[PDB]
Order: C-alpha cells, then structure tokens, then sequence
C-alpha cells in the first residue's frame, strides 16, 4: 500500500507532521458518496476524525474486498505509528509529501518490523536509532541498504559469519497475512556490506543446498537473497520486471544488484542478467526455463 493509507501530513509548527488514521475515520469513508474531483483529498467522518482519500478504497479489506488490509486490528495502529515516528525524523517539503506519501510499500515488512521493535530480545526494542534505520528502508527513504542488523525479521533458521537467514512468517500475521497456506520464504541478509571469503559464501551454499535442497535462490535487486520455492519464481519475475519497467519514470535509480553469482541460481541470473541490461520481456523469460 501507499504510505497515504496509514496517515496524513500535518503543516505544524511551520513544518510537517504525520498524524496516524483512526480505523473508524477509514471505515466512515468507506460508506462514503464523494464527488469525483475529490477522490484524491483527504476525507472527513466528522466523528471519527481525518481518513484517506477515497481512492484508496481497494486497499482496505471490506466486506466485498477480501485483497485489501485488516485496518481494524490492532496491527493497524502499530504499523501507522511505525511509520509516523520514522517520517516525522525526516523534516519533509512541500516538494516531496505527495511522493512520499503516495510511496508504494511492503505492509509485511513492516509488521515484521513492528514484531522486532517490540520483542524486547531485539536490539531495534533498545536502540531507537536503529529502529528508525530499519523502518526509513522499508520505506524507501534511506541511501543505505538492508544488512541484517537492519532486516525485516521472522526466524533466524541459520546464521553465518557473514549470512542470516530468515524464515518469512507472513502465515499468521495480523495486518496483511498471506492468504496461500502452502507459502514458505526465506531470505538471507549480508550481515555486513563488504567483501565475503569463500569460506563463508562455500558455507551458506552448503546449507542452502543440503538444508533447503527445494528452493529457488533468487534476489529482488536490493542487498540479498529472497529463498523461494520452484512454484514462484515465475510471479517473481513478472513482479521485479513491472518496478524496472517503472525505469521510464527517473528519480528511481534502478540499481539493480543482481548479487555473488555463486549464490544465485543460474537461470535467474541469466534472467536478470538479460533485463538489466536492456533486454526485451521474452528473451528474458526464456533464460529462466531454458
């Protein structure tokens, strides 16, 4: 969803502020007969206070909506609040609130986050600093990229020297769970960004492939690996196509980072390969199968 989903900028204090929706304001709007020029302004339940604008209805499970979010729990305001702080730590411009707030986002990454931030074993629940870190990435606000220090989370099902590997939990959870009950991912964030031995990259191999002998190891272009099961690999690809095809549209500096080919299966790097280098859809969907 779109970081307007979850709350609306405030010029306060002679800048801005992000103040978190009350699920009841979004469930008003939803009841709501607007006019069409208004479908992009912020809406107004007079009870419940501020809601998004009304063309976010699709995002929002309803009652005919079963693919939108469970904005009613309390997942909700967690993740709301989660954004909120990390945004209010940026002092944001008129140029730039509408780009942020229109900024396509992982739910899922982010409830993760709020699980880290709270689990008082985690570091995030202790340093603040490094909260925020987390949280502005996922947000897509940060030049720095995704160590493991600063990952989504789930559960470690292997640590490294320079790896951990993460099982993806997204079965149970609370704002947006993944409706499939087959789904199994990992991914393995870099523990650090440097340089890693061959010891170390001969040691994660060997476990991606005695341990987890049935899954693609493929990659979204950020720093690491997404561990996915032969089954996906297809709307994976459709998927990290679509956000390079937002290529014709600059400001998105595509810096795909198709990683360590010693990890990376070889028909997704041939894949990859093909795409960013310019290459049409199907001379690049042949690579994976082939």
């Amino acid at each position: 969803a779109e970081l307007a989903c979850f709350c609306y900028p405030h010029l306060e204090n002679d800048s801005y502020k992000f103040i978190p929706f009350n699920n009841l304001a979004i469930k008003a709007m939803l009841t709501a007969k607007v006019d069409k020029k208004d479908m992009d302004k912020f809406y107004d339940s007079i009870i419940y206070g501020i809601a998004p604008p009304p063309q976010f209805k699709k995002r929002y499970n309803t009652n005919d909506n079963s693919r939108g979010m469970n904005f009613e729990t309390i997942m909700f305001t967690k993740v709301a609040m989660l954004i909120c702080e990390a945004l209010n730590s940026l002092k944001v411009t008129q140029a730039n609130v509408s780009n942020v707030l229109s900024r396509v986002v992982s739910i899922r990454h982010l409830e993760n986050l709020v699980i880290r931030k709270e689990n008082p074993q985690d570091i995030l629940f202790h340093s603040k600093d490094l909260l925020l870190k987390s949280t502005l990435i996922a947000i897509g606000q940060s030049k720095e990229i995704e160590t493991t220090i600063t990952a989504e989370g789930g559960e470690i099902v292997f640590q490294n020297a320079a790896f951990t590997m993460w099982k993806l939990t997204y079965l149970e959870h609370q704002l947006m769970p993944i409706l499939d009950q087959n789904f199994i991912e990992y991914k393995v964030t870099l523990n650090e960004d440097k340089p890693i031995s061959d010891v170390h990259v001969k040691e994660l191999v060997a476990e991606l492939r005695w341990q987890y002998n049935k899954f693609a190891v493929i990659t979204h272009g950020k720093g690491h690996y997404r561990i996915v099961k032969y089954s996906s690999v297809a709307n994976h690809a459709d998927r990290v196509y679509a956000t390079f095809k937002s290529n014709v549209k600059t400001g998105v500096n595509n810096d795909f980072n198709l990683l360590d080919q010693r990890i990376i299966w070889q028909n997704w790097y041939a894949f990859t390969s093909s795409m960013k280098q310019g290459n049409t859809l199907d001379v690049c969907k042949r690579l994976l199968f082939q």
